[PDB]
């Protein structure tokens, strides 16, 4: 058990809910969290598993969505988060199994990114921009810009922590025709981290 | 305290100046490197903090240089850069307080990244070159070039090691038409380091 | 020594072949991979060291490959790979003398990207992409889209893990006119890692 790493363990089943309103995993959500001295090293990615997720890519412009919201202790919030099992430990490649006792260490840091207290505030510091890839049937390369959203609303009273994750694709035609498989390649990126 | 991180401490005070010939700080700068084998991991963002930066935005075409300046033993040395106080190890969500025995571990490697030496000498392995982004005021996202330039040039004696930092932005109009806090989104690179 | 770090050593003699069917390294290939946690922190970049690699520039379309294979102890496999001499721990700026009693903990997991099971199966899931550059003589810089490959082809009984890297430069023109030292800029990456 290497519990200096906070994951989803490698390859997981089914854990993330993409669809609105949707309650049980359409897709498989890839996320390691490791803690690197005052930097949190990140690394996500997505797999379809639903004719839902699936498909999207029919269309030339979508926008994916991944919430994540955390308890005081850096624990997974499910009913607020689109991921409906939470992060543990590295255990070889699982999850280890057991009660975490705080992953507070793992959290976007509230000094660094803050959270909104006014109705106008802005703050952009609170994001992350960048870009990943899906690779069509055909080998074509489709650009997906990457919106990471760190701490910036609040959605419930027992909520500490926000990270948000979206893809965009805003391409001039639909990268599929038939249903396949949606895979996003592997978005790496780093923030300050909350103290333990 | 955590001696592997080497930073500016999350969201600091004004400690930077971008404009030509000041002394007294106009804008925010966020370093952090932190130690990981023989690479360090480095994270940066730039936050104006007067009239003259947050106004830098109203033109299409601008580069900005932060230029650091290290003695033999890692330390900054404030008159050679733009940063106008030392880094040091972290702890929590600030910098230490205390003396710094030497933080030549952080700094970049003379071996891989030489200074220049002759006259016509290029030294291109010195370069760095990636991309971040800045938000404007009705939201859209402006890509900035993002130069890194390890050692390379020698400007006194004491100096052992550089860093300098060029955000360029070149778009087809003005982001801005106010006086709006610049703000770059978090570049994210790394680099062989100088052994301890 | 830190075997935490495993590399070609910073600033390493040629050592790498990038011309097809030769045996006589023609460039320079720098490549460290960091434990931090379940990932893997890689840097790499290439540096021409014949007037081959040195004068590919001087068209519009051009692709580099760099393959490695691995045995089951994470050993380069040098009669497959591009990289003839292998990879050791860190000693300082240079690779550390001695026999790597394994290197797996270094190695692409097998369970976040696994090979191939048949004939028409893609795992699309082993592709990371990016982007590097490359600064011409006038200065101007190229962007050379970066592939990288984890296992996925087995090529050989022998053969427990692929790293195959692809740079690709498709610009209007020709970078070059002459013969100039090819040099790509660091390309940052995280990948899961196998188990020690």
């Amino acid at each position: 058990i290497e519990n200096n790493t906070l994951w989803t363990g490698a390859k997981p089943s089914a854990n993330c809910v993409i669809k609105e309103g949707e309650d049980s995993p359409d897709c498989k959500l890839t996320l390691v969290l490791v803690k690197n001295g005052g930097l949190i090293n990140g690394y996500i990615t997505l797999m379809g598993a639903s004719e839902y997720t699936n498909t999207l890519f029919k269309n030339n412009q979508v926008t994916i969505d991944v919430n994540l919201a955390f308890d005081n202790t850096g624990q997974i919030i499910t009913y607020l988060s689109s991921l409906k099992s939470n992060l543990n430990f590295k255990d070889n490649q699982n999850m280890a199994t057991g009660t975490i006792t705080s992953a507070k260490g793992f959290m976007p840091s509230t000094t660094a990114y803050p959270f909104i207290t006014y109705a106008t505030e802005t703050l952009n510091e609170d994001y992350i921009y960048g870009e990943c890839y899906y690779k069509s049937t055909n080998g074509t390369l489709f650009p997906l810009k990457v919106t990471v959203t760190l701490n910036r609303r609040m959605l419930a009273s027992g909520m500490a922590y926000a990270m948000n994750f979206s893809w965009s694709l805003n391409a001039e035609e639909a990268p599929e025709t038939t249903e396949v498989t949606l895979i996003t390649s592997p978005f790496f990126f780093s923030y300050i981290r909350e103290d333990d």
